[PDB]
């Protein structure tokens, strides 16, 4: 009973969150085996943010100019290399607390938690949606780059995201932990602003299928249509265009309601042609796309890792 | 730059979460040195649930009856007693990882993370508050009894909530981890209703400052209020009436952003009596209260634990 968005417990994550400081720079690091990952702006300055030459700021740079801190105890950073937007920090410690892992570059309309931290420490877990347009709307503040996106399944953590910046619009943008962004996004104090703003039309299908389960039946309605039909209506608002296999991704969901996809994309039709009037779904008043059909089958089923 | 509904960091608590079956019944516990806390209907079966007699049940329970196991390992119960509604089985073996801890009865208006867990094994984490008619919002299935809810302050954890039923309007019930209700629950499968949902005043004013200091502005209004002339729109609306406790509370917000709290009221009158036309504040089309002053400053000051 009851559905939130419900972020991935962070205890996994927590016991790899390290400091890198570099000169005057502090931000966030993520210790996995005897490796530190980084935002490669750690080695700028202020200055150098508008159009920094990260190569030629990085030859001047040494294994000692990386201060690493893994709580109160400093770690010995015995090589260093940037890959694409991060840089690793070889150090002669394996990070005991690591957990199980892999990287994974996420698919936009896909979930993470991400542990937001400052000078190495864990402030706070929420969940983000790698949106269509490649931003995040997350909570990020000065000192919180390096802090990361991931998800658990069973005892394995797929980490996807490490964050790097801020856009106009008040969302974020970062890389994959292999340092490539997620979008058009660069690393530098450049105008960059995010397209349109798509609505994940498969995340806001498996949310309505929450809400019946959840009781809330009220934008039921006696219509059903077409994918080409709905994708017309769609186009209009901005949504992406729903596919036959986000319709096959939802099976499980139609199955465990009754409620076949093309009924709910009619409701769905509905309420985004004449709106909720004021009535709520699930205690929100707009459409809700970051819970995809896994998120609200695992809410919906008790998984636990 | 953003905000979100933001939960701690849960592996303190993570560490704590144990299995606690008697009989059939297998629910969640917390392990803190050499005690585990869990609600008392783990001693209950389904024909019990009506109109249970927990003094009589509790005679044919033995330390033997309760199996806890924390991971894939048993744990040996040497004495048990039950604490108004929730049982201490005293164990052989202090918790290694029991953080440093204290038991706090929570005020309504005040907000705590929930970590639900499933067969002693986190599930994921989030944000509640707990609301003037002593109720939470959150997201629970059969088995998430005995889940907890806490807040931390540097590296001590309070623990608030233990979580024990569900409500027919969705909501949930729990008591401290005294044992004690908040509230007029009782734990017992009968008519219970929660009474009118009262919003959280001072905590939609607080959620008012985060939005101007993220840049959302069009709310504000070139009118003032008073205390009286506030209370009586917002007693319409069934909203907690404002103190002047709350404006002291809201003095820091009030004096970061140079909006002084009755200038706020008075916009929020506006947004009672008018509505939001369409327009989002933090991306809701509703008036938010389960932040409180402190999850604002602690939010956009980078609060870390
Ligand atoms: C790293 O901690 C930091 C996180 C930012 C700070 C505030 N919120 C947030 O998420 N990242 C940055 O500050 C980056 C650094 C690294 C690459 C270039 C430099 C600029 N920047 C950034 O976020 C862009 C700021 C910006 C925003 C905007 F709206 C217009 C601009 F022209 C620049
Ligand atoms: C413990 O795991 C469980 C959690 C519940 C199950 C579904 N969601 C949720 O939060 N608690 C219960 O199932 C409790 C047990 C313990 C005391 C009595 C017994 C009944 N109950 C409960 O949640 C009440 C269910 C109920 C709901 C309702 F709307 C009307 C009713 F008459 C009873």
């Amino acid at each position: 009973s009851g559905f939130r968005k419900m972020a991935f417990p962070s205890g996994k994550v927590e016991g790899c969150m390290v400091q890198v400081t570099c000169g005057t720079t502090t931000l966030n690091g993520l210790w996995l085996d005897d490796v530190v990952y980084c935002p490669r702006h750690v080695i700028c300055t202020s200055e150098d943010m508008l159009n920094p030459n990260y190569e030629d700021l990085l030859i001047r740079k040494s294994n000692h100019n990386f201060l690493v801190q893994a709580g109160n105890v400093q770690l010995r950073v015995i090589g260093h290399s940037m890959q694409n937007c991060v840089l690793k920090l070889k150090v002669d410690t394996a990070n005991p607390k690591t957990p199980k892992y892999k990287f994974v570059r996420i698919q936009p309309g896909q979930t993470f938690s991400v542990l937001a931290c400052y000078n190495g420490s864990p402030s706070g877990v929420y969940q983000c949606a790698m949106r269509p347009n490649f931003t995040i709307k997350g909570s990020f503040l000065n000192g919180s780059c390096g802090s990361v996106g991931f998800n658990i399944d069973y005892d394995c953590v797929s980490f996807c995201y490490m964050h790097h910046m801020e856009l106009p619009t008040g969302v974020h943008a970062g890389t994959d932990l292999e340092g490539n962004f997620y979008g058009p996004f660069v690393d530098r104090q450049t105008a960059q602003a995010a397209g349109t703003d798509t609505t994940i039309t498969v995340n806001v299908l498996a949310w309505l299928y929450a809400a019946v389960i959840n009781g809330d039946r009220w934008f039921l309605n006696r219509f059903t249509t077409t994918l080409n039909d709905f994708n017309l209506v769609a186009m209009k608002y901005n949504y992406e265009p729903l596919t036959q296999d986000h319709v096959d991704i939802l099976g499980p969901l139609s199955a465990q309601t009754g409620i076949a996809v093309l009924d709910m994309c009619a409701s769905l039709k509905e309420l985004l042609q004449n709106g909720m009037n004021g009535r709520t779904i699930l205690g929100s008043a707009l459409l809700e796309d970051e819970f995809t059909p896994f998120d609200v089958v695992r809410q919906c089923s008790g998984v636990t890792f």
